[PDB]
DNA sequence: ATCAGAATCCCGGTGCCGAGGCCGCTCAATTGGTCGTAGACAGCTCTAGCACCGCTTAAACGCACGTACGCGCTGTCCCCCGCGTTTTAACCGCCAAGGGGATTACACCCAAGA
């Protein structure tokens, strides 16, 4: 919560959060760091390794297109 | 270090079908006027958001030691890297299947209708 109030300060000032919002936040950012460990576990077994490594995020960011 | 070699870019050169300029309307855009409801503004509110304290505790960081996943280097033989030959994806002229004019010689005579 403290991070989206802070990432939320720059782009407007005086800013109110719900709970609910805060909820929703919370899931969707967890669900899509789930998916990226997911696409870097599989990056790392494919280059027949087993630990992952940021160059695994990596390509899976760049190939996911973001 | 140094050269011979096939592969690549820019220049005369050219013309032609795509890019570019012009004419007539006419159907969409503009003007003017009459309804009129969804939008802008003021007011009450209380719930929802915000800041802070009391007490609690499992989570997070520093320590100890080695190891096994991480990574450089080696032996192999492999299956793509690359050239030479036509060929398979279609593109391009003469056979032996029939539809038709032509004939039944030459000259003469008789009979009977429009």
């Amino acid at each position: 919560q403290r991070l989206v109030r802070e990432i939320a300060q720059d782009f407007k000032t005086d800013l109110r959060f719900q709970s609910a919002a805060i909820g929703a936040l919370q899931e969707a950012s967890e669900a899509y760091l789930v998916g990226l460990f997911e696409d870097t576990n599989l990056c790392a077994i494919h280059a027949k390794r087993v630990t992952i490594m940021p160059k695994d995020i990596q390509l899976a960011r760049r190939i996911r297109g973001e």
